[PDB]
C-alpha cells in the first residue's frame, strides 16, 4: 500500500458529434421563422489521469490533463460549443466568437487524509458535500482552492458526512485558463467563492442534505434535500424534495450588480419507479426569480461559465425550465432491452411542460408576458458489456423544443429563453486504464 502501490493511470476517448437548429425570430434576419444552424460541430476530446496512492496513508497527489481535437464544425455553428475549447482563454474574456482545439490542465492536487478527515488542495473539483460544482461536459471544470471535510460513520445511527470548500479563481472545461470571479458587470470583483454542507444517511434510505454558500460580497446560496424510498405495489419508489435558494446583497433593485430581489428559488419534487424493464421518472419544479436576471441560477456568479453549483434536476430537454415564476413537470421512461438479449441497451423517451414564466422584473420588459414552453425527447444508450471497452458508452439522444412565443432568443425579458430548436447530440464515451 501507499503512494506508488495504489497508483492509478487511467483515460478517456470521447467523440461528440452534435446538430442543433434553431428557429430564428430576429425581427431583421434574412432567416426568419427557418431553423438556422445553431451548432454543427464534431469534435473529440482525450484524458490522461493520474492518482497517487497515499504516503504513510496521508499524502498523495492526483494530475489530470485533457485534449480537444476539432473534427468539423461549420461556419455558422455558435461559439463556444463547451465540447471544443472556447477561442477565448478565460471566463470573463468570452465574446462567443470562436472555438478551438487545445490542451488543459485540469486536476492537479494535493490530497490528504488523517483519520476521518480528508482534504484536497489546488486545481480541484468539489468532491464533499457543498454546493459548489463544476460544469460538466465530458470533462469537468476546475477550480483554484481547497476542501476539507469529515465523515463520521455512527453505524446503526447513521453517518454524518461534511465539507467546506473555497475558491479563488475556476475555469469550465471549455477554458484553457483560470479566470478570477466578478459580478455581473464583469469587472467588479468577488475575492472568493466558499460553501460549507452536510449530509446525514439514516441506513434506513432517508438521506438529509443541505449546504451554504457565498460569493463573497455578493450572493448567498442554499441547498437542502430529502430522499426517501420506498416500496409501492412491490417495487421501488424513490421520492425527493429538494430546495435552491439565492440572494443577492445589493438590494437597490436597478443597480445593474443587482440580480435577484428578495430570495429567489427553485424547487423540485422528483419520483422514480421501476416495473419490470421499465424505469419511469416524474418530476416537477417551481421557481421564483424576481429581479433584474429573470431566472433561478444554481451558481453563485451570473457571468455563463464563470462558476458552477449543485443542481440535482436534469431533464435534458434543452430549456432550463427556470424562468421566474415557471412551473414545469417533466415525465420520462427508458426500456431496458436485456430481455431482448441485447444486455446493455436502452431506449426510452421525455416530456416537459411548462408554464407561468415571466420575464425579469427590470420594468424595461412588459410584466404582462406569461410564456409557455415545453419538449420532447428520445434516448436510445449502450453500454459495453464485455471486453477491453466494458463501460464505454454510446448514446443518441434527440429533443425537439417548442418555445410558445414569438420573442428572439434571449429577449422580451426572458434572458435564459430561446427559441424553437432541434437537437441532436451523438455521443462515444470510452475509458481505459494503463495500470
Ligand atoms: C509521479 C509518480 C509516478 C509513478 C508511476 C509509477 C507507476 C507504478 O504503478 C504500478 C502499478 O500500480
Ligand atoms: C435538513 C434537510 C431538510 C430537507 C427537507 C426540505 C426542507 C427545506 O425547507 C426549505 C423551505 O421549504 C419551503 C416549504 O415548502 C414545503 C416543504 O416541502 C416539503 C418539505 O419536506
Ligand atoms: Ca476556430
Ligand atoms: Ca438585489
Ligand atoms: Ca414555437
Amino acid at each position: 500500500a501507499g503512494f506508488i502501490d495504489d497508483s492509478t493511470l487511467t483515460g478517456g476517448i470521447y467523440y461528440w458529434q452534435r446538430e442543433r437548429d434553431r428557429k430564428d425570430l430576429n425581427p431583421d434576419s434574412k432567416d426568419y421563422n427557418q431553423y438556422t444552424t445553431n451548432l454543427s460541430h464534431s469534435t473529440a476530446n482525450l484524458s490522461l489521469d493520474f492518482a497517487s496512492g497515499y504516503a504513510w496513508d496521508m499524502f498523495g497527489l492526483d494530475v489530470g490533463a485533457f485534449t480537444a481535437i476539432e473534427l468539423a464544425e461549420s461556419s455558422a455553428s455558435g461559439h463556444p460549443n463547451e465540447i471544443a475549447f472556447s477561442s477565448k482563454n478565460r471566463t470573463y474574456d468570452e465574446d462567443y466568437s470562436g472555438d478551438k482545439g487545445g490542451v488543459s490542465l485540469y486536476k492537479a492536487a494535493a490530497k490528504f487524509k488523517y483519520g476521518p478527515v480528508w482534504a484536497r488542495a489546488g486545481y480541484i473539483q468539489p468532491s464533499g458535500q457543498t454546493l459548489l460544482a463544476p460544469h460538466w461536459s465530458f470533462m469537468p471544470g476546475t477550480y483554484q482552492g481547497a476542501e476539507a471535510g469529515a465523515k463520521f460513520d455512527y453505524g446503526d445511527a447513521g453517518a454524518l458526512s461534511f465539507s467546506y470548500m473555497w475558491a479563488d479563481k475556476y475555469k469550465a472545461p471549455w477554458h484553457i485558463e483560470v479566470d478570477d470571479f466578478r459580478q455581473n458587470d464583469k469587472k467588479t470583483r468577488v475575492s472568493y467563492l466558499h460553501s460549507l454542507g452536510a449530509k446525514y444517511d439514516f441506513k434506513n434510505d432517508l438521506v438529509l442534505e443541505a449546504a451554504f454558500g457565498q460569493a463573497q460580497g455578493y450572493v448567498n446560496q442554499y441547498f437542502t434535500k430529502a430522499s426517501y424510498k420506498f416500496d409501492v405495489l412491490g417495487n421501488p419508489l424513490t421520492t425527493s424534495y429538494q430546495f435552491y435558494g439565492a440572494e443577492d446583497r445589493i438590494s437597490d433593485k436597478n443597480d445593474p450588480n443587482s440580480i435577484y430581489d428578495g430570495l429567489a428559488w427553485l424547487q423540485a419534487l422528483t419520483f422514480g419507479y421501476t416495473t419490470g424493464q421499465f424505469n419511469w421518472r416524474l418530476e416537477g419544479t417551481m421557481v421564483k426569480a424576481e429581479g433584474n436576471q429573470g431566472f433561478f441560477l444554481q451558481r453563485m456568479t451570473p457571468t455563463y461559465a464563470s462558476s458552477n453549483g449543485r443542481l440535482d434536476v436534469w431533464w435534458d430537454n434543452r430549456s432550463d425550465f427556470n424562468a421566474n415564476g415557471e412551473k414545469a413537470v417533466y415525465a420520462g421512461v427508458m426500456y431496458d432491452l436485456s430481455n431482448w438479449n441485447l444486455p446493455g441497451m436502452a431506449v426510452g423517451g421525455s416530456y416537459v411542460y411548462a408554464w407561468d414564466a415571466k420575464p425579469s422584473t427590470n420594468p424595461i420588459y412588459d410584466q404582462s408576458q406569461r410564456l409557455k414552453e415545453s419538449a420532447w425527447s428520445l434516448d436510445a444508450m449502450y453500454t459495453i458489456q464485455e471486453g477491453r471497452a466494458k463501460g464505454t458508452l454510446i448514446k443518441l439522444h434527440y429533443t425537439q423544443y417548442d418555445n410558445h412565443t414569438n420573442i428572439p432568443s434571449w429577449g422580451g425579458g426572458y434572458g435564459n429563453i430561446f427559441q424553437d430548436e432541434k437537437d441532436v447530440k451523438f455521443m462515444v464515451i470510452a475509458p481505459f486504464t494503463i495500470f
